[PDB]
């Protein structure tokens, strides 16, 4: 099975209003730019983003131009000539929509409340889709609430029958039309909906879970925003997932979520695999091709783990542009994101980086000691670690955000397509470091475990095990009379 | 309103069949022995034991001698005439035949499962009541799981409902006739129907806590079978409750359920009380007329919290009877329970036993030096703090097993009696001590507390408090943008008022 490859095109409304093809200065990343060398490379273009107006339908930024908007999604589906397996995804959502102070939070609410609003919305995403020529509908709600994830769910079981229906109808068995979310990729959000996962993810093709963003202004200590593993030197964080409304043990709640913990990608990919009845298959990796700097950072371990000063506001409250050298921040006028294909560049422009590497998290980092800055992200190096991950744990594939942010070169996504698909390439030696691995244990991870079958009648002691039921219970306390499952002393410990 | 005492009156059938009151090698305690002054000390005497049969209605042993019963039951209903709020219970179960691997079992299980033979079960109550004289049913069954709770609910209101019927048709408003069980007194045994204990307790005029046997010879580690309060250099046990079917975050199961905690009379007491719908009335606190035996017992401790060589097994798995003076022992050919009165009587009679007191636990045990032996029980000093407790947390009074371990002269009983109802007795001044209290907080009781009102479309740091809907909630986390109870990062910490 081909690991899916899955890049975020995201293009402003104003770019899209003006589009060309031969100016950066109004569009710096263009269709064009996505050759059909790069086009091959990809299983999925993301276009994003969408929106769900007030009417609760999917829906184009009403400032849109909607011819300019046909000719550029024109654009990106003419890209599947280089590519038969090529699938033009649209997304819906995003921070800025969909978040909970975002400006269309309230329509992300209401268009999944009722049958009637759930069919609506399922209808025009269809729609939206044939219209304009998409090969499938992504959502990007960050994120439903507890008492929205019903409702969410009945949306996408929707969009799912719909999609079927229209995979038929148009004769689209070789490449059905998909349907895919962006996932969490940190402990505190997935609580909002981590206890329904499995219904979540069932009418999915793919969960991209948004493996980065991990460290941000909003943290009062640097840190990695996209570490594969942990770094124990690093800070740690509460599990929320410990409260997410599971109906679990307390024994059952603390295997599972060891607090504090290390706010990792194989944190977030492993918390996801130890529910039951989500694939390994389909859990997608997202990784970032931008890099989170910060300033007033200290000195003594390259500027990791250090109190800062960065502004956390939304957007950047100043004109104070301290990343030096980054002249895409002048232009989008923040300094706190950097595109790789923008970092490398300062790498190469003599500005006063270092460029040093933890092996533990697996990830580089930039250190500027004269003015005490300090940058998180992602390169073909630290994309090794996280391909063999992929493989190593059978994921579904790779999510980034976003393609305009490589290098004019396509190392990023040249690497990423490399890693697994190379015939040259051979990772079997590849050292994965001693950095923290997430230890919890759950429902749908225990290990396959033997015991002997479980008797009415006996009588056990305590830290017996028994087979009963397709799973290997442990007594947690002695002079057990009762069957597992039937009490509070036994702890499902294994299967088979 | 009169704290209960309540004393069980246990007679096996072997005594009901050749039941004499002048020979005590064949009837060790008849009913002769409870004079007036005994009849005026108790509220209720749980007759003891009854069961269901296999046709899944409450019955005597078949092997009970009808007419013999019948007269054993009128000398106790006969104490009435002594004392015009004496009520004659009788219990159905025990351990014998209610525990999970008792011979009567899957007749509590299977008489409990649907509506009609709830109305089966509950009509031969009333009947077995009515035909025998009784004034009540008591209900132990020791103890229903989760699964058959709720059919054991359903049949506890189903009595509810015909006692009620049939104190109206007696015209017995002034006694009327009453539904009480037997409640486990430790968490183990607690975790099977803890969850659902509100719903348990409302067809009922009291639970009565079996808040004894929380240490034993099957424990490595000697130990107080009643202590009051908790001993830090004492064992400490795990916290079953945390693993009960409650639906709770882990912070709630955390905090309301310390682990490991000290196995404790007042940890029953309040573990019960934490939950809503639980009124503190209608818990009764259980003590023990009997003690319990250790062996091996190596140290300073006085015999306390050390290793032990004591079997624990039963029967007694030896003949080394080597409780040294328990005479009743021998005979009952068991060294490791010894009623009140045999240890009062191994005490005045040379034996080597040294009296301790342990003021943390608020419990008397013996010790013996020379042959390192150690005993838990409770007596009339023990039974102030007991007594003292139940006025404090307001109670509905005490219950023990049983009438027939007191001494002659009842001074156990007389002593509960003396300290809830004596006028020339004040415990004003009584020190409660310094032992550890369980401090488990949980829905039933969570403080008043006062905070801002939450504001909509706020984003709130790690640990603000807020109320909202009723309750003060308080984040576990940073850049909170939810609505307290509609997320995982909020946590109920009190109630507003
Ligand atoms: C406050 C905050 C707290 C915790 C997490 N947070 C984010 O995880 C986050 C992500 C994003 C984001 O867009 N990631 C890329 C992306 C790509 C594709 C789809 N979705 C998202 C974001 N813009 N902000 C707000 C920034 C903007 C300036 C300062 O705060 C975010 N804030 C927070
Ligand atoms: C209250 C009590 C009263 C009288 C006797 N008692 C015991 O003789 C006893 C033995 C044991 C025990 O473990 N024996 C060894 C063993 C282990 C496994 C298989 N066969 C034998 C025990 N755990 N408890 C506590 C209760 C609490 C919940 C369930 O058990 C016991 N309680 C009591
Ligand atoms: C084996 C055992 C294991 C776990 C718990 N167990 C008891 O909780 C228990 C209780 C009683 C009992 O009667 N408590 C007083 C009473 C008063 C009113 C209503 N119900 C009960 C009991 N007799 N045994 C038998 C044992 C004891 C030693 C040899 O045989 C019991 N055994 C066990």
């Amino acid at each position: 099975t081909r690991k899916a490859v899955i890049g975020y095109y995201f293009i402003p409304t104003n770019q899209i209003n003006n589009y060309t093809e031969t100016d950066t200065s109004v569009v710096p990343f263009p269709v064009s730019n996505i050759t059909p060398a790069k086009a091959k490379q990809l299983t999925h273009i993301n276009f994003s983003f969408l929106d769900i107006n007030s009417n609760l339908e999917c829906a184009w930024d009403p400032a849109t131009n909607d011819a300019k908007a046909r000719d550029v999604v024109n654009r990106l589906t003419a890209l599947k000539a280089h590519n038969p397996s090529l699938r033009i995804m649209f997304s819906i959502g995003g921070w800025y929509y969909s978040n909970d102070l975002g400006v269309s939070h309230a329509n992300y609410v209401n268009a999944v409340k009722t049958p009637a609003s759930r069919a609506k919305f399922a209808q025009s995403c269809v729609r939206i889709m044939k219209d304009y020529g998409f090969d499938g509908v992504d959502i990007d709600w960050e994120y439903p609430q507890a008492a929205e994830v019903d409702g969410f769910i009945a949306a996408l079981q929707e969009i799912r029958t719909l999609l079927n229906q229209q995979t038929i109808t148009d004769g689209r068995q070789a490449l059905p039309y998909q349907l895919t979310i962006a996932g969490a990729g940190g402990a505190f959000f997935l609580s909002r909906y981590y206890s329904k996962l499995a219904q979540i993810v069932a009418p999915l093709d793919y969960i991209n879970l948004m493996t980065y963003d991990l460290a941000g202004p909003w943290e009062k200590v640097t840190n990695h925003q996209a570490a594969l593993f942990g770094d124990a030197a690093g800070p740690t964080f509460y599990n929320a997932l410990r409260e997410a409304n599971l109906g679990w043990s307390w024994e059952e709640l603390t295997r599972a979520f060891p607090s504090p913990f290390s706010l990792t990608v194989d944190a977030a990919v492993q918390q996801h695999l130890m529910m039951e009845g989500v694939p390994s298959a389909k859990i997608v990796m997202g990784v970032p091709f931008y890099g989170r700097a910060f300033k007033g950072v200290s000195g003594g371990n390259g500027g990791q783990y250090s109190s800062h000063s960065t502004p956390g506001e939304d957007p950047y409250p100043s004109t104070d542009y301290w990343l030096v050298g980054c002249e895409e921040c002048v232009r989008d006028k923040d300094p706190r994101i950097a595109s790789y294909r923008q970092l490398e560049q300062m790498l190469q422009g003599n500005y006063g980086y270092q460029r040093l590497w933890n092996d533990k998290t697996k990830t580089p980092y930039l250190y500027h000691a004269q003015n005490g800055l300090f940058v998180t992200y992602d390169d073909a190096e630290s994309f090794k670690y996280k391909a063999k991950y992929i493989k190593q744990q059978q994921l579904g594939g790779v999510m980034f955000w976003h393609l305009g942010q490589d290098n004019r070169n396509g190392d990023l996504l040249a690497a990423l397509d490399r890693y697994f698909n190379a015939a040259d390439y051979d990772d079997s030696q590849l050292d994965m470091g001693t950095g923290l691995r997430y230890t919890g244990v759950g429902p749908g991870n225990l290990p396959i475990m033997t015991a002997p079958a479980y008797v009415p009648g006996t009588t056990y002691a305590q830290g017996a095990l028994v087979s009963y039921q397709g799973y290997v219970w442990q007594t947690k306390w002695g002079y057990i009379t009762s069957a597992p499952g039937s009490d509070s002393a036994w702890l499902k410990v294994g299967r088979v």
